């Protein structure tokens, strides 16, 4: 039993809500809230510059120093870093941009960072400003994903659309 409320059940694992994930963070104060990062941690819109913000810039700020000690990240790479006030950890995970030419096989290499994690919340990876088809990419996470995951789905009208159209 864990506290997210309200989700609709796609299948023995993954779940999904009309919601604002950084207003599930929030509330619920997950373990492991996911960002949809681009290589460099530049938390600048979406949901990184949403969640960053929630933070006070707290989340660039620890960002910067991961970049300056490690270097950029792979597109489909991950790490895990301080959930700040949102949660214990955010794992930053880079689906591939396709307007950057970047291949979306990568996108099945993105979600399975999600499987080192037991519970996560999670917004859809490469949809939104990364420019992927938000139905491939919950097709790809259901595919992929073995441990539990809390979609938040922002956008009512894409969220509709999502579980109607889901096989
Ligand atoms: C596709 C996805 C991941 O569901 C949505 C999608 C909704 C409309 C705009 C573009 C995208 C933004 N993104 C978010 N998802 C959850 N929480 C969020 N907080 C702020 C942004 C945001």
């Amino acid at each position: 039993v864990n506290s997210f409320s309200g989700y609709l059940k796609l299948t023995d694992n993954v779940y999904i809500k009309n919601a604002d994930i950084v207003e599930e963070a929030k509330k619920v104060k997950p373990t492991v809230v996911v960002n949809a990062a681009n290589v460099y941690l530049k938390h600048g819109g979406g949901v990184a510059g949403a969640l960053n913000k929630a933070t006070n810039n707290a989340m660039q700020v620890e960002s910067d120093d991961y970049i300056a000690t490690n270097g950029p990240l792979k597109v489909g790479g991950s790490c895990v870093l301080s959930g700040h006030n949102l949660a214990k950890h955010c794992l930053h995970v880079v689906g591939p941009n396709v307007n950057k030419g970047e291949d979306i096989q990568l996108l099945k290499s993105a979600y399975e960072n999600f499987n080192q994690h037991e519970v996560l919340l999670a917004p859809l990876l490469s949809a939104g400003i990364f420019g992927a088809d938000p139905i491939h990419s919950l097709r790809v996470c259901v595919d992929t994903v073995r441990t539990n995951v809390y979609l938040a789905v922002f956008d009512k009208n894409l969220y509709d659309k999502l579980v109607s159209s889901f096989l």
